[PDB]
């Protein structure tokens, strides 16, 4: 039938070893978007393409967990020595990486002008789960859930944070913003993300901010003559059509947050 080849792509490319580590929605949903374009055949040589110029920068935890397990024993006022392990746990990867000397003040600033949570949602988390001392410190007591595409990496972080004795409120997963049904959250983060959505699905980034439901999102953008697309006003210009208002535009480091809300 007509679901049927979906199906059949979908477990196809899923079953292959080269694309099994991310998560399946994520291929059902390019694989029902790219069926009316394309013709039936070809469809696995055009959902693999998809996938690879779209999420094939991340498809293991296996090296990341042996790093991490590395960072916890080279340890031997208390609360301090638990920042210090998430700190060289937050810069084994770029992304987390550069946010250090900003992690002691970020959730303090975004606090004061959404007030502490209830509940905070981090899409594309990462290694940014282990934050949870500064933004429990900082008033968050609520439940943490941070998703992300790559298996292995959520893996690695449910490992590394019952090791930790993390609190159990801090829950990390695998999705997909783009094709898991729309969340609701206190509190939505989209670090270093808007830009990554665009790629993958065009003019997803506001689709994305306006279909999910939150009191408040923080969206945020690198820094970094004229040799790179400055994207943070490509994003600046993206809502002036939109009723999203921008309550506050905080500069940490080298990057910079938008806090954005929809009253
Ligand atoms: N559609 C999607 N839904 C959820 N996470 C996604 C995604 N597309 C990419 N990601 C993830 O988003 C992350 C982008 S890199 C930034 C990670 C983190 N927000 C930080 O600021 O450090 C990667 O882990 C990537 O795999």
């Amino acid at each position: 039938t007509n679901d049927n080849y979906i199906e059949e792509v979908t477990a196809k490319v899923l079953t292959s070893g080269k694309y099994s580590t991310l998560y399946p929605p994520t291929v059902r949903r390019v694989t029902e978007r790219l069926f009316d374009r394309y013709p039936p055949k070809q469809l696995e040589k055009e959902v693999r393409k998809k996938l690879h110029q779209a999420y094939g920068a991340y498809i293991d935890g296996k090296r990341l967990e042996k790093k991490i397990e590395k960072i916890i024993h080279e340890i031997p006022t208390r609360t301090e020595w638990e920042k210090e392990i998430c700190l060289k746990i937050l810069n084994l990867h770029t992304s987390t990486n550069e946010r250090t000397v900003a992690y002691d003040e970020l959730y303090q600033k975004i606090f004061e002008v959404t007030g502490v949570p209830t509940s905070i949602t981090d899409a594309g988390c990462a290694l940014n789960p282990f934050s949870f001392p500064f933004f429990t410190e900082a008033g968050m007591l609520g439940q943490y859930i941070g998703f992300d595409l790559d298996k292995g990496m959520i893996e690695a972080i449910e490992h590394s944070l019952r090791t930790l004795n993390a609190p159990e409120g801090i829950v990390v997963k695998q999705g997909d913003i783009l094709s898991d049904p729309s969340g609701e959250s206190d509190l939505l983060l989209m670090f270093k993300l808007y830009t990554l959505l665009d790629r993958q699905e065009e003019a997803s980034g506001l689709k994305i901010l306006q279909e999910w439901k939150y009191k408040n999102a923080v969206i945020s953008f690198p820094i970094k003559v004229g040799m790179e697309e400055n994207y943070t006003v490509k994003f600046e210009n993206d809502l002036v059509g939109s009723d999203l208002r921008i309550m506050q535009k905080l500069k940490l480091g080298n990057e910079m947050y938008f806090i954005v809300s929809r009253l």
